[PDB]
């Protein structure tokens, strides 16, 4: 799975990104 690695990485997780402002540590 080549595209679909990168596709996920960043695409319908638009959810996930609010617990990735914590992350920034």
């Amino acid at each position: 799975m080549p595209l679909v690695d990168f596709f996920c990485e960043t695409c319908s997780k638009p959810w996930l990104v609010g617990w990735w402002d914590q992350f920034k540590r």
